[PDB]
This record gives C-alpha cells, sequence and structure tokens, in this order.
C-alpha cells in the first residue's frame, strides 16, 4: 500500500528555504524557492543571500540547502524515513567539521506548509580561521559527487547519518567537510526506521545570468541504494 507521507511526493512539490546563519559573527540570511520530484530524485532550487554578500563560499550550505526528496526504488520504500514523517516533518540536525577550520552547527525543521515543502534552519559557525579556505573563499564553485550513510537510531525513533564531503579549493587541493547528522520525527506517529543503506548524491552549480544579488543554483539529483 502506499502510505500517506509517500503520496504527498507523487507529483513536483514547491519547496521553500529559510535559512539564518551566524559564522563567526557574520550573520546572514539566504532565501530558496524551487521545486522537488521525488519521483526522479530531483531538486531545482534558487538561492539569494537577503543581507548582502554571503560571508561563506556558496558550496559550503550545498548540504544544508530536504532529503525527504529522495528517490527510494520501491524495493527500498519500507526504508525511507523522510517521507514517512511528512506531513507533521522532522527535525534535522548537523555538525560539520571542516578539517584543519571552524564547524557548522545546524537544526533545521523540514515540514509541509500546505503545499509547500518547507526547510527553515538556523546555521552556526564558530573556530573559523578569517584567512581559511571558507572565510578566505577559497573554494571552487564546483561540487562533486558523494554517498551518504543512513542507519537508524531506534532509541531516538530516527535516523542517525555520516558522510564526508570534499569541496575542491582553488590551488586543486581539498578541503574535507566531515558531517554527521541526525534525524527525528516532529509528530508522535509511526516512522520507517531503515535497514543501512546509503543515498548517492550529484549537484551541479550555476548562476542566474539576469540576477545581480548574490545567489546558487543548484541541480541535485538523489537516489537511495544498497539493499538488493
Ligand atoms: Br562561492
Ligand atoms: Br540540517
Ligand atoms: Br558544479
Amino acid at each position: 500500500m502506499v502510505s500517506k507521507g509517500e503520496e504527498l511526493f507523487t507529483g513536483v512539490v514547491p519547496i521553500l528555504v529559510e535559512l539564518d546563519g551566524d559564522v563567526n559573527g557574520h550573520k546572514f540570511s539566504v532565501s530558496g524557492e524551487g521545486e522537488g520530484d521525488a519521483t526522479y530524485g530531483k531538486l531545482t532550487l534558487k538561492f539569494i543571500c537577503t543581507t548582502g554578500k554571503l560571508p561563506v563560499p556558496w558550496p559550503t550550505l550545498v548540504t544544508t540547502f530536504v532529503q525527504c526528496f529522495a528517490r527510494y526504488p520501491d524495493h527500498m520504500r519500507q526504508h525511507d524515513f523522510f517521507k514517512s514523517a511528512m506531513p507533521e516533518g522532522y527535525v534535522q540536525e548537523r555538525t560539520i567539521f571542516f578539517k584543519d577550520d571552524g564547524n557548522y552547527k545546524t537544526r533545521a525543521e523540514v515540514k509541509f506548509e500546505g503545499d509547500t515543502l518547507v526547510n527553515r534552519i538556523e546555521l552556526k559557525g564558530i573556530d573559523f580561521k578569517e584567512d581559511g579556505n571558507i572565510l578566505g573563499h577559497k573554494l571552487e564553485y564546483n561540487y562533486n559527487s558523494h554517498n551518504v550513510y543512513i542507519m537508524a537510531d531506534k532509541q531516538k525513533n530516527g535516523i542517525k547519518v555520516n558522510f564526508k564531503i570534499r569541496h575542491n579549493i582553488e590551488d586543486g587541493s581539498v578541503q574535507l567537510a566531515d558531517h554527521y547528522q541526525q534525524n527525528t520525527p516532529i509528530g508522535d506517529g509511526p516512522v520507517l526506521l531503515p535497514d543501512n543503506h546509503y543515498l548517492s548524491y550529484q549537484s551541479a552549480l550555476s548562476k542566474d545570468p539576469n540576477e545581480k544579488r548574490d545567489h546558487m543554483v543548484l541541480l541535485e539529483f538523489v537516489t537511495a541504494a544498497g539493499i538488493t
């Protein structure tokens, strides 16, 4: 049978993203809009820094900027925590450790407001080097493909997720960003607690040639795998 959570994603869903950030005291806000098509694991989003210039590189925020849009193969439907928490939603928390630099801590509430899927995020960054790769804007405007590893956390009625992002630095090297994540439902109802599996991501970053505000256009495809 098709669950209520699943049913909410069978078509194209509008997305709204709102982020308030503070990294080493540099405060900033970002809005984003677009749409998600979970049947195809497809996200199309555009983000605007509404406070002026973004004080960190856009690529460092890609992971923070709606895993309910992942394409789960039919045979893995019973492992889709994210959709099972809908419409009431889930809270996602991460710590992102930039190797040899600072860390971001994030908290996102992901839920429906009417027909719109909303990702409302608070991000706090501390201990960054003011001339490191982040605050010194040394990262390339591009993005690699990665796997994200998911396991159940029964004791929390949620999941634990971990993965490593490698950001290309302008000198040809790599800035590693080690991600630790937990998700917990907002409601009190049952969710799907998955067996171990992963999501496979590919991401493309671009610019809107008519946009004069500081911004990022993101095209992302996400597919669940690892159980067959
Ligand atoms: Br950038
Ligand atoms: Br998050
Ligand atoms: Br790219």
